[PDB]
């Protein structure tokens, strides 16, 4: 349907496009969304089967989403003024 399968990667990427980021920027971001995508479905298999019972696998997905959102402030608070 969209560059990504879930609406979280789709909404994040398109969001970046709305931020008017430059091309190189949407390129590194898209790379992080694709890696976070395969990691979100593969992990979705984990959580669904009870693999991230420790919160480590699903945790890596959280840090990655914060890394992208941290590189594009697409959904993170970094402004101190």
């Amino acid at each position: 349907g969209e560059e990504f399968r879930m609406e979280k990667l789709n909404q994040l990427w398109e969001k970046a496009q709305r931020l008017h980021l430059p091309p190189v920027r949407l390129a590194e971001l898209h790379a992080d969304l694709k890696i976070q995508e395969r990691d979100e479905l593969a992990w979705k298999k984990l959580k669904l089967d009870g693999l991230d019972e420790d919160g480590e696998k699903e945790a890596r997905l959280i840090r990655n989403l914060n890394v992208i959102l941290a590189k594009y402030g697409l959904d993170g608070k970094k402004d101190a003024r």
